């Protein structure tokens, strides 16, 4: 249900840490993947599973943040505002949130539902895990 991401060696590929020894993750920066949806069903499983597999304890040096949606067909009400909470939460805490390969039709719901603010914008959105890293990166 939640994994945590890493990069195949000299590829764009990223898979689960804990079943693919050859991946390496990146210093500071967290991968982390969920399923076909973000909705009310099981926005609080993901946000648990997220302060957990992640292991932001405020215990480690990590910094960002990388939320895999690629998998992601759905959001809906309660899924934006749980997003939106984890995004300021996080932010107060220090670590970055970027998102990578939001489908149109989610932003499209994100939009409706008035997820983007001054404060959350497009500009944490990216086509791909791999720009997301790098912008974490600086
Ligand atoms: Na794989
Ligand atoms: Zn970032």
């Amino acid at each position: 249900q939640y994994r945590i991401l890493g990069q195949i060696p000299d590829t764009d590929i990223y898979c689960d840490v804990e079943e693919y020894e050859e991946v390496k993750e990146y210093p500071g920066i967290k991968i982390f993947q969920a399923n076909t949806s973000l909705y009310f069903a099981n926005s609080e499983s993901y946000t648990s599973a997220l302060k957990k597999k992640t292991g932001v304890d405020g215990s480690t040096n990590v910094h960002s943040l990388i939320l895999d949606f690629a998998p992601v067909n759905f959001v809906d009400s309660v899924g934006a505002k749980t997003l939106k909470s984890v995004i300021k939460e996080y932010n107060e805490v220090g670590v970055c949130v970027c998102i990578a390969s939001c489908s149109g039709p989610v932003m499209n719901e994100l939009t409706r539902l008035n997820f983007f603010d001054n404060t959350v914008t497009r500009e944490l959105l990216f086509h791909s895990i791999h720009d997301a890293v790098l912008a974490c990166q600086g």
